[PDB]
């Protein structure tokens, strides 16, 4: 079962994915996108430190958020 | 229609609500919670600066995210 560091990573990856999605739609401002770029580097770093692939973590994060939002 | 700054705020508020929800459930680690507290203060600040109420913005953010995730 996933530890809270792992769950925190999964959730962070998924939420970054949503924010990136909004950016690609042109829906958000420049400071939002700045934050998104810095966060991208931090998340890549954490991926390396934790040894967890971002794709996998993003999918898992999707499920975690799903579980708290259909509940 | 809301400009990209307003949308960025709405979305940030909603996503913070999700992260706080996870923290309240005891599911995330302490650095995630540190980030969460820092973010809570930043978002109160942006609420004052933009003159936008946090509850309403959180509601709007919910709708924006919903729209891109059932898409």
């Amino acid at each position: 079962e996933p530890n809270p560091t792992t769950i925190a990573f999964q959730v962070d990856c998924y939420l970054w994915h949503l924010k990136k999605t909004l950016s690609m739609m042109g829906e958000v401002d420049a400071p939002f996108e700045d934050r998104l770029r810095r966060e991208q580097k931090a998340l890549k770093g954490r991926s390396m430190t934790l040894g967890i692939d971002i794709q996998s973590a993003t999918q898992e994060g999707y499920y975690k958020i799903k579980s708290i939002t259909e509940e």
